[PDB]
């Protein structure tokens, strides 16, 4: 069984809520129960300077 902070990939990709290079984050990861896909996308909440790290799409 998996677990939060399971991703796939080659060991030592990016994770949820990480910034990544050319935009792209890994494979896969164990989201909500559920294998989903990662982007970095680039929005701030009511915060200062924005950032862009990965997140589930």
């Amino acid at each position: 069984s998996a677990k939060d902070g399971d991703v796939e990939g080659p060991a030592g990709c990016k994770k949820y809520d990480v910034e990544c290079d050319s935009g792209e984050c890994c494979q896969k990861q164990y989201l909500w129960y559920k294998w989903r896909p990662l982007d970095c996308r680039c929005l701030k909440s009511g915060f200062f300077s924005s950032k862009c790290v990965c997140r589930d799409v």
